[PDB]
């Protein structure tokens, strides 16, 4: 017996698979790319709050619009893509508008 080469990692409410690139919450399994992983691990990691452009923009930052409204689109359409493909769906996160989707812990 021996460990594999790319083992997940976790912290509190969430956790990291390495090998297929993904953030799993004690709600919901989450499979975006690495940096809408990274947003999500710190947005559990502060609060649910409101998941927003700019605040997307800080804790993402591989895009070069700082107002993000290519990001926004990108992450709600591929989430949205990865809950309608796969049986696991949310309940606590609401879509708020343009302003952004709102969540709590």
């Amino acid at each position: 017996g021996s460990e594999e080469v790319s083992e997940p990692g976790d912290a509190n409410i969430f956790r990291v698979d390495k090998d297929s690139r993904e953030v799993y919450m004690h709600e919901k399994k989450l499979d975006l790319t690495r940096a809408e992983y990274e947003i999500l691990s710190l947005l559990i990691s502060k609060k649910g709050y409101v998941f927003s452009r700019e605040s997307i923009a800080i804790e993402s930052e591989s895009i070069n619009p700082e107002s993000s409204n290519k990001s926004i689109d990108v992450i709600i359409g591929r989430l949205r893509s990865k809950i309608e493909k796969n049986p696991k769906q949310p309940q606590y996160i609401i879509s708020v508008r343009g302003i952004g989707y709102k969540l709590e812990y």
